[PDB]
């Protein structure tokens, strides 16, 4: 008997085994199909199971890559072209891949990664994710899923043929296929933890609140996502109309009164002009296409889930880096911004730039902003200047949502854990100012360190062993924390509802803090909502 | 021939041999008259010199204090009791105090000490200022005034028998004094240091401005007290109606077309009938007779010649206390801030209180107001709302005005030297949360710890001298630091214009910081008034 050879619930399937860079060898099933294919008259809406297959296949190649726009915005430089497909582009996409310890486990449990990538891009194939370190250095099955991005994705129009959430009702389809299935590669089902970065965070989040997925899953992990982002869902309303600009900008019919005649026009276009014509007059962090309250996957806002308690109990561990926001206003203001060694900003380009990313308040709100992100002991200071867009677009975009969710989750009496990430790699390839972004963490988290063949320090390899240690503990138990407290894995205290304890990641540190950003996260959720009401006349 | 008697411009005086505290011995000239006596129907109006008198006039006895309120609040709390006059109170008031060192100097430095109180209280008699300790342990002259308070010293009608600063006209008179004749007892009168403290620190910053003092002192050393502080002036239209509310309380006739009839029934009134009489409505840190802009002490507000350099070159030494607000909060709110032991404030306390100490200000700066005082890390803590009252009075009407003038002083080029003062002393009879209160300094500038009677600790007499060092050092040469570097005397930075360092002044501390406070003083200074501004339609 093949013990790569593997009998699933539509058909029997054959893996290989393979080399960690870590020296040691896992079982490895890429490429197991779990949705019929997403094509012609099924595009834009949910996905409907694998149909059966006879005889053995062959499940030893990374899958295709949803379609996505390509980012060729710095050429070949690696600190973005990492982020791009790494395999085929095509509809076809909808796969799991696997990936067991040797010798292989009976009940071991699961993390199942989402990938991020702000709803229009990402792949589960990217090299950085590679699943071969965390499953043989932790004993965990590693499991990923593939799922439709970008208005292939998310496309609504309030309409049976086009209903919204196409992507998140394929990460569902994987969810279920997981239950199903995963005990056949020594997982136990009923210890699967949910991990995501960004969009994928957010993915895993709205799995919390979703009463289709809530029996799906054990625990979550969030990277730096949260579904209270102002960039995490958009109004019915305007999908609709961004649906209907697209057709618009592709040549199709576009009458808010015939909805079936664009969706079909739109099923006949090439996916890739699909998805390079989304891309209107948008803010930053502003993404076209993304999950919408549906009825079915979602019937309210998360923020009604969460004032009512509507959401899993469970165990969350969650945080965010310290510079979230630079690598976005890198990619939107590109003449200020440059990717060069040195850059700094003036006062008056510093003023300039707040109207820019919040382009939607009025006067008074942006002296507020002005004033909460000055540098008050030497408020011309170029640097300070530079650091500050970072931090208003990080604290509004990214870490401020974070600390919102997990401080609903703690007053509920579940046990949050929450980090800031501070660690910059020694070959960090961007500008030195850019600090630790939006990501960084990702490398660590999947062990790209105990690949030799890179350039990482040894006190780098030592860092990602103890953050593989935190998440898998965490994934395993509800709690990061080792049994027998260790001088290499330092206390992580409970974010509590009150004390919002975080633990600082990093090399030399252990560091424990409030927040974090608990003053600046009260400008954006307390004080700057009551002042645009009262200046609203 | 007898070195206690002195021929001064108007005649002969004699002093006293006297002991300080310490035992050293020190020669004295109590109560030296250098005015008419204010009365009759010289009240109100400026000082004219004193007439010349023929023998010795021995000038022994401490001077009579200046008609003014007595504080019986706390009964005999001697926390109050120490500012309240402990000499007779009269009209006559108009007298110097002069204390030399032994042996006689020939030509030394000069301090000269105006008194603080709100412009409506104060004494240079108060047991807290003797001059002793200063004078011996420092070998300078120390010299003070009376001046007249309260309405008595500030009542403004616009009419030459009622023209405004009277009190300050006595402290310019008084100054041309100290200028003819400091150099009979062994002082250089290019040598003069004036320094004040509340309410005679900003006495001391308006001889900084008026043409009448410019040349009548050296440099200025200006303890928690500004002229932008927003009690440090009145407008001229508003003293006038304050003058008439007066002589409406007091039973005389009030209508602003004929002055002069009010004028003389105020100049019959007893004299405490007229300052018992001044407290109407007026919020915390409003003080109903203060200095007005008049034509001739001033001929324009600070804040213009601040804007335009109109101000004496030269150094200056300023600070502040960490408490500045309490002191008055504990006068204003009763009920709120008992003197008792284990005050705290509820979140909704503090709501309520935010209005009552900003009664001016909208609805929208009210909310900024809670928003900027507000402990962020525990919002409802009630010790953290007890302190944010504190802090907000304290900045707005003291440490963020002494910041204001201490940076235009080193905009235009001049040496200027910022204290934070943070020692508590062992034996205050506050309540233990009041921390470092409004005043706190002048036992420890007056060398009061070095009394063998009283209860100092050792290091608290070390701490004493020194300041009474820095002082004295930088009253002989505009720098407070000594010479060879010590381990007991840090190293005091200047408070440059873009450094705008501070010496933190403590028992086990030599910290430098920047400002202090200066975000919350932005906040005061940059963002409410344009908050303001935008939100009164
Ligand atoms: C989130 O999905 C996101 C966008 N890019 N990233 C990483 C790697 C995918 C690189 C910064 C995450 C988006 F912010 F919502
Ligand atoms: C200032 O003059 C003042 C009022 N009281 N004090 C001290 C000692 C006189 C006691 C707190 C100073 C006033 F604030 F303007
Ligand atoms: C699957 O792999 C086996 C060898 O392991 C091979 O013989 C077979 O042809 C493969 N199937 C397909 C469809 O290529
Ligand atoms: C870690 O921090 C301590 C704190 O002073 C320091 O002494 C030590 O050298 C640091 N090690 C590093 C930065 O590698
Ligand atoms: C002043 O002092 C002397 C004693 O030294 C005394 O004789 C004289 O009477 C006193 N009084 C006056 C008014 O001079
Ligand atoms: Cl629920």
């Amino acid at each position: 008997n093949d013990p790569l050879v593997v009998n699933t619930d539509k058909g029997r399937i054959r893996g290989i085994t393979v080399d960690a860079p870590s020296g040691k060898k896992v079982d490895v099933w890429l490429g197991i199909p779990y949705a019929q294919p997403p094509v012609g008259p099924l595009r834009f809406r949910h996905p409907r199971p694998a149909e059966k297959w006879t005889g053995v296949l062959n499940t030893t190649t990374p899958p295709n890559s949803c379609v996505q726009i390509v980012d060729t915005v710095f050429g070949d430089f690696p600190g973005a072209t990492m982020w791009n497909p790494n395999t085929p582009l095509s509809e076809d996409c909808l796969y799991i891949n696997v990936v067991a310890p040797r010798p292989r486990p009976k009940n071991a449990a699961v993390m199942l990664w989402i990938f991020g990538g702000s709803f229009y891009s990402g792949t589960a194939t990217l090299d950085v994710y590679d699943h071969r370190a965390l499953a043989s250095e932790e004993n965990v099955i590693v499991v990923s899923l593939q799922y439709r991005v970008a208005s292939l994705g998310f496309l609504f129009l309030g309409t049976p043929e086009a209903p919204g959430n196409a992507g998140l009702f394929d990460q569902n389809l994987a969810l279920r296929w997981v239950r199903d299935n995963i005990h056949r590669f020594g997982g136990d089902p009923s210890r699967v933890t949910l991990f995501g970065e960004s969009a994928g965070a957010v993915s895993v989040s709205l799995h919390l609140l979703s009463a289709l997925s809530r029996d799906l899953f054990q625990r979550a992990i969030l990277q730096s996502g949260s579904p209270t982002a102002p960039w995490a869902l958009v109004s019915r309303e305007e999908a609709t109309l961004r649906a209907l600009r697209l057709a618009e900008a592709v040549g199709c019919p576009h009458e808010p009164s015939k909805l079936s005649d664009a969706v079909e026009c739109l099923r006949g276009k090439d996916p890739h002009v699909l998805v390079n014509n989304e891309w209107g007059t948008l803010g930053i962090c502003e993404f076209p296409f993304v999950p919408v309250v549906d009825g079915a996957f979602l019937d309210e806002t998360p923020q009604r889930s969460l004032a009512s308690g509507r959401f899993k109990k469970t165990e969350i561990l969650t945080g965010s880096n310290t510079e979230e926001g630079y690598y976005f206003i890198i990619y939107y203001l590109t003449e200020l911004l440059r990717k060069e060694e040195g850059v700094t900003v003036t006062r008056e380009e510093f003023l300039q730039a707040v109207r820019e990313l919040n382009p939607y308040v009025n006067g008074a709100a942006r002296q507020a902003i002005v004033f909460e992100y000055t540098d008050w002991t030497e408020p011309d200071n170029p640097n300070s200047n530079r650091d500050a867009l970072d931090k208003m677009v990080g604290d509004y975009h990214f870490t401020c949502n974070v600390n919102e969710f997990a401080q609903r989750y703690a007053e509920e009496g579940n046990n949050v854990y929450m980090y800031l990430y501070t660690h910059r790699s020694k070959g960090n390839p961007w500008p030195r100012w850019t600090g630790v972004m939006h990501g960084d963490e990702i490398n660590y988290v999947f062990g790209e360190p105990l690949n030799p063949t890179l350039g990482y320090t040894e006190d780098e390899k030592d860092f990602s062993r103890k953050i593989m240690r935190y998440w898998s503990n965490f994934a395993k138990t509800g709690n990061p924390n080792p049994n027998t407290a260790s001088s290499e894995f330092p206390e992580w205290p409970k974010h509590t509802a009150h004390g919002r304890h975080y633990l600082e990641l990093g090399l030399n540190t252990s560091f424990v803090g409030r927040g974090p950003r608990l003053r600046q996260c009260a400008f954006w959720k307390k004080y700057l909502p009551q002042l645009v009401a009262a200046t609203s006349n």
